[PDB]
Order: C-alpha cells, then structure tokens, then sequence
C-alpha cells in the first residue's frame, strides 16, 4: 500500500465550498484534508492521536498552500468558455530496495491529461491545455524542482514517518458483522441479501453456496463507513422455500477461515 494525495480545483465553486481542497490516504485510509476557505491542515480520525511531529502539520499547510496557488494561477492558462474542473493525484509508495514508486497524474474536467515526467522535472499531455499549464508551471520558479524534491524526498519520510509511527492502526484488522436475510421476489422467487458491517480491511470476497455445492457472487454492490470502516453486500435469486437450503460465506483478514452463514 501507498502514500496518495486527492486534490481537487474548480473554477464556479458553490457559495461556501473551497474552490480547492485536498486529501490524505495512506492507501485505503484517511488522515487528512484541507481546504481554502480555512486553508490550514488540519488531519482526520486516529491520526489525530498519532504521535506526532509536532511542526510537521504546519509543513504540510506549507506544501500544500504552494500548490494551492498553482491549481489557482492554472485556470489562467486556460482562456476556455468555462466553467472548469481540474483534479489531481499525488504520492509515493516505499518499494523494495528501500526507494519509492512517484505517482503525479491528474485530470481536466475528469480527464487524465498530465502526468509529471521524472526522467527530467515536466509536466506531460499533447492537449493545447495541458501545454498551457506545463508551460506556466515551468515558468513559475523552483515549482518543478519543489516537485523532484515533494515526490522523491519529502514523501517517502512522510511514509516511512507514520509507517513507524502508526503501523498498527493500518496492520490493524476488523472483522465484519454479517446478517443473511431474504425478501421475496417476482411471483416465485426470493433474493438473497448478505448484509455485511462495520470491517477492515477492504479486502472482502464474499460467496454464495447452494445446500452444500456451490453457487457464486450475486449482484455484488460496496461503500464506506463514517469512522473509516467498510460496509458491503451481494444478492442472489433463489427458489422459494428452497432459500433455507443455501448458506453464505464470508472471507476477509479478521476472521482465520472462510466462515458460514445460516438463515
């Protein structure tokens, strides 16, 4: 897993939204956000009681504001009819031989057109806008180079920082809490909803089984708790009455072995 960035800029903000505002993952975790009608960073959820580095925060409020004016100064590259949407992913993983994999991508109006290329410090896309930008962005001093330096040296710290500092709220596993119930459908047939709550990691397969045989992933939907936690389920159609003939079973890191479930 790995250290990613959401920013996100728009030009027509509504009355009262940051017209550019930012997240932090560690991987599939939340830790931060930011925005510019406040404009400092202030992190989110058990890493606001990470042993911290004190002056740390404010070192990222700093990188942040820097590239706040640029997403800002960006919609002045581009003399379009508007309004417009520019989005942003930032990062770097730790890999093996103890170096880092930079991930610098973003999107106009949702549509990947940059990445930053490393092999010599440039923003890259054959776009006219995306050679609006580069071009500005190039003109502007030292913002290419607090970049080869953000990318390659000020993130793999910040990783290899909370990696020490917070390692178990990631190694950290939570199992789910299931409940399998069924609604009758059409005129003869029944549909098979397994609830599942409240897990980490995302990581969850979930399987169906017919009285013993096997069966399959039904229509299979997803999200997010508030605290950070998951929530999913998946459904299959059954024969009416023959439902108590069927189990279901759940796989995911809280649990030592693939589980059942009963009706």
């Amino acid at each position: 897993l790995s250290l990613l960035y959401h920013l996100t800029a728009v030009s027509s903000p509504a009355p009262g939204t940051p017209a550019f505002w930012v997240s932090g993952w560690l991987g599939p975790q939340q830790y931060l956000s930011y925005n510019s009608l406040r404009g400092e960073a202030e992190p989110c959820g058990a890493w606001v009681w990470e042993n911290q580095v004190s002056w740390y925060w404010e070192k990222e409020t700093t990188d942040l504001r820097i590239k706040e004016k640029l997403f800002l100064e960006a919609f002045k590259a581009l003399g379009g009819k508007g309004p417009y949407t520019l989005q942003g992913l930032l990062g770097c993983e730790l890999g093996p031989d103890n170096t880092s994999v930079p991930t610098a991508k973003f999107a106009l109006n949702g549509e990947e057109f940059m990445n930053f290329d490393l092999k010599q410090g440039t923003w890259g896309g054959d776009w006219p806008e995306a050679l609006a930008i580069s071009q500005r962005w190039q003109q502007q001093d030292k913002a290419a180079n607090k970049e080869l330096t953000f990318l390659l040296f000020s993130c793999p710290h910040r990783l290899r920082e909370h990696l020490e500092r917070g390692r178990g709220n990631l190694e950290w596993k939570e199992p789910p809490s299931m409940r399998l119930k069924a609604r009758p459908s059409s005129p003869g047939f029944s549909v098979l909803t397994c609830s599942a709550f409240s897990f980490y990691p995302p990581e969850l397969q979930l399987r169906f089984l017919r009285n013993g045989l096997a069966a399959g992933t039904g229509q299979g939907d997803f999200g997010p708790n508030s605290d950070g936690s998951f929530h999913a389920s998946s459904s299959l159609t059954v024969k009416s009455g023959d439902e108590h003939h069927y189990c279901c079973i759940v796989q995911h890191a809280g649990l030592a072995q693939p589980l059942r479930v009963e009706l």
